[PDB]
């Protein structure tokens, strides 16, 4: 914070003559100089404004609901990656529906799920090390295909500086408990499962490795992160009967 | 613009000896220095070239066709947002088809609609204020669901510095008068409406608010913005009969 | 002027994701840096705000009324100054009252004279010279004292860069046609002269010289400059009868 | 001083061709760059020229006549101030008239006293100390009121870096030996004293302290400083009879 | 241009005290700093003033008279140069005398030709290219020697940035219509030709090429450029008879 | 001058260990940094070394002998130039030979005149002016041609910052008292004059003006400046007889 | 050399949207800034373009042919110079013609000698010294004049940083084996010598010294350097008979 | 290395006039500026030259003889240090004498050992770690005192960036095979041991730890480093008999 904001100095009148604080005046002069500079480089901004960047989805619009699923420890040999999860499509859906609904109910507002993200959080288990994390994934396979427990590293995703990676699970393939802007109805897992077309095909299969030249031990927390927008009316909640 | 471009100075020969303008020579020296600097930082550009930005869709390729729909005035209480539009899916389609086709005909070239954007333009109605605009939306709902006229603000979209927000309406869900690269055929709204699978489900429901701590009055102009690429042959138009 | 003001760039939404112009973002970053700098030096402004400067009386509040009196040419030997004016107190008052009143009538608003200034404007009469002007004055003398036509220079006032010097004539000694905030009454010079206590004592006696080592020729325009504040009611002027 | 002023380098003609010193040419180029810079910041000067500062009265116009009156040593306890002088109004006038007239006669030119200043000069009496001086004053009191010899410090004047403080004694209250632009007449103290209206009321009562946390010993020299403008005619002094 | 030149700010007197514009004062301070800097580097200028540069003959003293002779188009293979002109000495003299005299008459003032220059102006004939021009020449040969139409490039002159090359034709070898400071007499080509000693030997033989690796097409304008100094008396022209 | 040159600091040995002055060490570090910088910009020097400048002939090799001829005062109207000298060729030669030989004899060494220069020195006659000088000349004319006393200014030479202009008088046309590297022989003006081929044709005719918009008064000193190289043997001068 | 030249980054299209490398974009922004800077200082270049510099004759147009003549060792006392060569004019011509012709034949192309230079190359004979070289010369003398073997130093030429000095030998006085643009004819020294007008007068007489305060030992290599331009036709050389 | 050293550019003479490379001239100017800067800060060097630093003993005078003794692996718990060596004084002397003498013989020159250093070299045994080394030591103890194998860390020595620590073993306490400047005599360990006064008391007892919060594995190489100065005469080695 600041002390006087941009309201520094003051003024007074002596014998009709107007006095103003010297520091305030020097700020007016410095700001004029800055304004000229601002004009000087506006043409360069217009070249830059030919392009755009994307706002961070998690610091950006919508609220974050982190439905943590499980934790696991893996040791990973250099240049390899170990499988994090091997659920069937049915089991992933049971966890997705059950964990989200039980945590969120009662759902008291109209709302829409904007996005569903698979979140990997990675932490080292030993101090005084120096390495980074790597990641690979697939989003589907023949239901009788069982993923290899360990693979060799080949052009992986490099996990960001905060050791968190989030994979967007699109509306196609991956089913949501709440499809559109709606109010909740009586719902159950059997009804939900039956309305999914390809329940057994889509399932996240995620691998994790390091850039280390020695074995490392890793702690892993897996969550589903829901981006939700609510449409709450600007009205009171009353104890019944109202009025 | 410049005066001499990069063609400054000149040269001449006196007694076999070659004279050159001093300023031109000093520019050759300064440019050598710059070229060394350019080489010095090329390795840093290569690190930056590991990433990319997206070109602004509206200053970028394709032409812009702005089909303005209507204007409205709303007053918005602090920390709330008021509904801009509540059309049914059928009514949105009537306006989308009718307004686009009547404005654009005769369509005399092969062309494809790249994108359809919903544009909100926001202007204050009073001078000497200081606030920014906010926005929220949904793209569909049960046809018997009527949106709340006013909601409370919760993690909204912040409207950009130019007080314009544009929401992309994808080819899925939202139907286009011209689907692919094609030449226009005899067409009418009833034919068009009948070929849409879910006419009543998809409709933009958009809200608008401010960051003000007092009521503000807003003027709102809503348009549909079409990005179009034309494939006009490099041939003459003749008065009939040709040749 | 600027082109886009501080409203550069724009924003848009694609698949729920918020895009913003790169140049706008880079401006947000640069402005954060500047804001930190502003905080860093606010303590230095507070030291400076222990002192004040005076607003220029002529670019500042009140309007300027320049009642030009006369012009004269003088040649001035090096290290000397020549007398500009030698009026008696009575003659100065006749010119002050007569010239101001005739030029300003009809005076249709309530107003007060804030200040009366004696203005010397100095211009050279030859090109390709290089010198500055000097000034000395007295504001009164025994009425039988006649000022020397020419004096030697001794610690004079140095005239400012614009070759204009203005000497404030205070309310004490020098009488004003309008004393306080008032509406004009029937007035005449004999009434005015009779109400002045010491009409013959106060008179500006002004000298002018140069910093040149040769004789120079000077053109001189002398004016009385009145600072006036008006209190005009916020009402219409009607043709009689009103309403 | 400089060596060649701004007259560096030279020129010559060989076979009709004009040669000029390289250093002179490089100065022409550098000065062009500076001239552009000067234009670039002229708008900022105009913002600054909305305000004014006051020229130092003692380095500025008029000559300085320092009529030293007396010296004194005082020891001052921390957070207190000791009285410098306790003259009656009559005694101050005797010293002011007598000391000025005896020192200045013969007064051989027409002149006017612009201002009368009371000057305090303060010097430490011990080496290897570190403190600043403070000052307070009053300009009048009931003639039977005797000032306290020592007071506590409360929001004093802080003496400037050169350990000199000068207090302006205005024409109102404090009488001058020479009122206006005049030539000296036969004059005496009794005539002078009788023409003063309130001789016993106005007298400078001045206190002095330090910012030290220990007792300090101070040497004090008190003077009256007269600002005078002379109007000496540009004529010879001859031995009589002239011509 | 500037707005106030170096005459910014102003001054005024209030109660004997001299006020000056703050911006003007800050300029005085900044200029003092610059003056110190100027003194600091004057010793470096003196080292530079040990050497000299030559003033551009065409922007410099004397007037320019451009007697254009002809235009031509040539296509030039890479690493070769094509002959621009192959006149005999007699034909060059006929063109030089005839074109200069007919264009300049009536010659009404005393004047001297300072220098005669052969000017090549080179322009590309296609857009979207990137190359520079080259030049070679000889100033004489046995009159029965016919120059090769095309030669290979070997250490040529590189034409300056403005695509103009000018070759000085000295007073020795190349004859002038006006030798010295003179008034024109009755003159004719046969008289002129007869007074030249070696009319058939001296003739400009000029070649032109490029730095391109492909054939390029060039447009060429050839002129004779005369540097002339006139000695026009400071007298009126009258209609006869005078006075 | 410097104090310690580049021999700062010192060294000593304590218990076999070598100590060196810290400032000397810091200079070694700073000089390493500078040496890297020197290498970094050597490629830029090589681009600059493609061109050359000419050493000032008067600060450069050979000694200067200034044979002053005469002084004159001229007043010059704006945009005109007045003739400085109108000698015939014979009279110029008499002054050149006579003044040089009488001043230089006895000539006791073998020597050669490198160059002969006509020097104009220009000084203003009034203070507090601001203008520059201009120059024009011719080096020959029909002996019966008398130059106009005053001409209008048209593309003149601009005199250098030091108000000195020097025109080279070449070996062709203008005859020297000493042609080549030689020892003086018995010589006289009649012998000298007879060996000149065109004594009456070559004579400097020089004009002088200003950039002033008013008449200016000028003082002019004209000299002949001789550049001479001596070949003095490294031997003693003895009183005769030697040894 | 560079790695990617100015072709860094790339572009691609995803869902109609155009992506571009971030580093490429940042370069576009930086180059815009530079372009503004370039415009800002173009007015300063125009002041500099009022003057010109001369291209180095040896790095510039024409080829270099270095006809080395001889080497010599001289020891030079401080403040003196020793004679390098004392050939008669005839002997200099024999060496000039003979050495050039024998080295260059067969001369198979049309060519012209642009310039003839006398080259002094100077090298020290001892390590760990610190001095510079000096030079003086004369280009002619009475044929019976024998130059002093050693002279005292007086305003000499200072040899350049590379310890090479080159003196231009003009077409006047010094005769060339090939005068103009010509093809070689049968030629011999007696024919050549007979066509020279003053064979015995012109001869380079060159001296060499140092800036050392002790005797120094010097190694000296003397060459004649010929600047030649060739006019080689763009045609094949065939074995006879052609075609 | 550099390309032209500080011998850039060149010089030449045309028509008596001296030309010099522009880049060389610009270097002369830049070096003048630097020389002024050098003078400007020489007073600051003199303040710095009040203090001294010590030359690195191993990069400094004398040669280095590294007599490696042994290697060892230790694992070290956090905040502890493990003993590197526990030799008795007798065993340390046997290794010191035996290893030095056997490696160095034949010793063929007069020489003196300046210093004896105990060197610890430390390397990690695992990759992807991040820690520093610590060290403690004692130089003597009662011969029946056996050092603890492991101690806790308390204010240790921090090993330098290169993971090498060297402890000086002074001439007092620690005996040298060669005491002073001498030539080798017949010598043996029993003679050597008998001349040491306190053979059993002095022995290096050295500990090693880390700054790690986990166990680390370390590889350790221990050497004795001898600083030696040789006095080799400047004479030939001959095969016997000499001459």
């Amino acid at each position: 914070s600041l002390r006087y904001s941009r309201h520094d100095g003051t003024s007074c009148v002596i014998d009709n003559h107007h006095l103003k604080s010297l520091g305030a005046v020097l700020n007016d002069v410095r700001r004029k100089k800055d304004r000229i500079r601002e004009a000087e480089y506006e043409p360069i901004i217009d070249i830059a404004d030919q392009y755009m960047v994307t706002e961070d989805p998690f610091r950006g619009p919508g609220k974050n609901v982190r439905i943590t699923l499980f934790k696991e420890i893996r040791r990973v040999h250099p240049d390899t990656m170990k499988l994090v999860c091997n659920w069937s499509g049915k089991e992933f859906l049971r966890e997705t529906w059950t964990r989200f609904i039980s945590e969120e109910f009662p759902i008291t507002t109209d709302q829409e799920i904007m996005d569903l993200w698979f979140e990997l959080q990675l932490r080292p288990m030993h101090p005084n090390r120096c390495y980074k994390f790597t990641m690979q994934y697939a989003l589907g396979a023949h239901p009788d295909y069982v993923a290899h427990d360990v693979i060799r590293q080949q052009d992986p995703y490099y996990v960001g500086p905060n050791n968190i990676e989030r994979i967007n699970l699109s509306k196609k393939g991956f089913a949501f408990p709440l499809t559109c802007l709606q109010s909740v109805y009586n719902d159950n897992f059997e009804r939900f499962f039956d309305d999914v077309l390809w329940p057994y095909f889509y399932r996240p299969l995620v691998y994790v490795g390091t850039t280390s030249a020695e074995i490392e031990e890793i702690m892993i927390e897996v969550s589903l992160l829901f981006k939700i927008k609510e449409f709450a009316p600007d009205v009171p909640l009353f104890t019944g009967p109202a009025y």
